[PDB]
């Protein structure tokens, strides 16, 4: 149902996608989230055992403004008939 709590309140050219249907794909993310400027790529997570989809994805624009754009018009509208969700997200690395 509803759900206020989550957000991820910093933004950044990487954003996450969540809440998706299985027979989504990159072709039907990016024909979502290039409305919003130039994209560098997008990606959606997949089960190590099963290889069904996870129901969730990260996309990644060429800039912070297309990202920011993208994360105030596609947060909590509806694709492939399931209801999405849309925070701001970061890369990591190893360090010692």
């Amino acid at each position: 149902g509803p759900l206020g709590s989550r957000a991820n309140p910093d933004p950044n050219c990487c954003l996450g996608v969540f809440g998706l249907s299985l027979y989504t794909t990159e072709r039907d993310l990016r024909e979502v989230f290039s409305k919003y400027g130039p994209i560098a790529d997008v990606s959606i997570v997949y089960d190590q055992q099963s290889r069904r989809s996870r129901g969730f994805a990260f996309v990644y624009f060429e800039n912070v403004d297309d990202a920011k754009e993208a994360k105030e018009r596609a947060n909590g509208m509806e694709l492939d008939g399931r209801r999405i969700r849309v925070d701001f997200s970061i890369t990591k690395r190893p360090h010692t």
